[PDB]
């Protein structure tokens, strides 16, 4: 409804999957896959979900530490936003 | 709510304010001012002249065309998300 509510929702969404393990401020490969399978599905990755998790991990992981922090997550979120904006 | 609903909410929020004039795809100074007032509410109705729009305009208007496009707007949203991720 409000801009702030949406932002908190994005934050809580990320933490739901990131805090699944020891590394609570980042998404592991499996946690991302979990996220990619629920919150946005055939919408985005067109999931052959057992197959194309790896390519997406490498797209987002721009510092190459095998984990997806919130910033890297956000960059993807706002790319989709920027992309969907087309009417 | 899903992520995709929140993304579209942010998109439609920008649109409802950007289309109040003939420049549908950008936010004017007036349109921007109303967005900031509604979305970021200064409860203390005390104005030592509050220019939230002018200071924001300088920060957000990268190309200096005195309009805020969606990408420029998303920069604001990006910063807020990062900040409140520390608050939680
Ligand atoms: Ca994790
Ligand atoms: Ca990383
Ligand atoms: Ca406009
Ligand atoms: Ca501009």
């Amino acid at each position: 409804s409000t801009l702030l509510e949406n932002i908190f929702a994005i934050i809580n969404l990320f933490k739901q999957y990131s805090k699944k393990d020891k590394n609570t401020d980042t998404l592991s490969k499996k946690e991302l896959k979990e996220l990619l399978e629920k919150e946005f599905r055939q919408i985005l990755k067109n999931p052959d979900d057992p197959d194309m998790v790896d390519v997406f991990m490498d797209h987002l992981d721009i510092d190459h530490n095998k984990k997806i922090d919130f910033t890297e997550f956000l960059l993807m979120v706002f790319k989709l936003a920027q992309a969907y904006y087309e009417s």
